[PDB]
């Protein structure tokens, strides 16, 4: 059915406006990790920010056209340090999946909009892994085991491929003389 | 010392002229895999083309200048299906780490190119581990474990970030609606 007049109609809009600032701040936060000599987290806020994109498009998609006003809290800044950017988006991700999203979802299935309620559920489910992953590279960065680690592991440099073996990441890749910035610890996800 | 006239100076040419064409090839190899529904080995193929951007780059910056003739065998074609560009692109890769780069870089220590042979034995390193990737997205698909795992496991959307649990990824993901080809297992490099 229609969703003019609905609860949920101003809800959808509500997390779409968060979602559009949530892309944007992400990507800032990315652009601040480089300057960190961040690479892997540069570009997992950048893909985290391509991924709140996504959840901007399903919901804006289930609107039915027109102007409307909503009434929302939006964080007023701030672009900080990149552990404090990790701590705080892993703040606004916990408020989505533990508050707003489920409260959405339950209105949206008290209304008989079925699908959307599910959609918010499922996106919550996305923002539970996003925070998971900003902790945890917060974490990493307060604890200085980005680039260093107890057992001698495997490390990939990000910018060509290079694979080093030890307790930690080389100053520079002996292929590309790229930075120590550009590593990761190697993953194999298949 | 300078590069003139010596073979190594030759031997970086041809490498370069290598990896740029691998470039070319890997992206063409991205978009095909992504017409076939395998949107995580697309963006391989387009990562690791641009990892050899950098290959080329690294070995670009050592010439001094004019132009050299080079004498070399290349890949005349062609873009198939996934399975095969992966086979192919794998035994690309596998000739430069067992031949091609510590044949460089052996004449570049004869030569007395030091940083330049350290350079060629760095770069087969990454082709070695571009190698056992390509190899083992080609196996994945030969046995049909792409989206299909024996036991249960987690799978995440690249698109939204959705985690799903279980033993295959879905056909949509519930949350942004965009079919099983987006999903990937859920890796933790971190
Ligand atoms: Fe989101
Ligand atoms: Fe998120
Ligand atoms: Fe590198
Ligand atoms: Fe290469
Ligand atoms: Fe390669
Ligand atoms: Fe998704």
């Amino acid at each position: 059915k229609s969703l003019k007049g609905s609860r949920t109609e101003k809800n959808i809009l509500t997390a779409f406006a968060g979602e559009s600032q949530a892309r944007n701040r992400y990507n800032y936060f990315g652009g601040q990790a480089k300057k960190d000599g961040f690479v892997q987290i540069s570009d997992i806020f950048a893909e985290t920010a391509d991924q709140e994109r996504e959840h901007a498009k399903r919901l804006f998609k289930f609107l039915e056209g027109g102007d409307l006003e909503i009434v929302a809290a939006f964080p007023a800044g701030i672009i900080a340090d990149t552990h404090a950017n990790l701590i705080a988006s892993a703040a606004g991700e916990h408020h989505e999946y533990t508050e707003m999203y489920p409260s959405f979802a339950r209105i949206a299935r008290e209304e008989g909009y079925e699908e959307i309620a599910r959609v918010f559920a499922s996106i919550a489910v996305a923002e539970e892994f996003h925070e998971k992953r900003f902790l945890d590279f917060a974490r990493n960065i307060k604890e200085g085991r980005v680039f260093l680690r107890e057992q001698a592991t495997k490390w990939r440099c990000r910018n060509c491929g290079y694979v080093h073996e030890g307790t930690g990441a080389p100053e520079l890749c002996p292929a590309c003389a790229h930075p120590k910035a550009h590593f990761e610890l190697l993953g194999i996800n298949w």
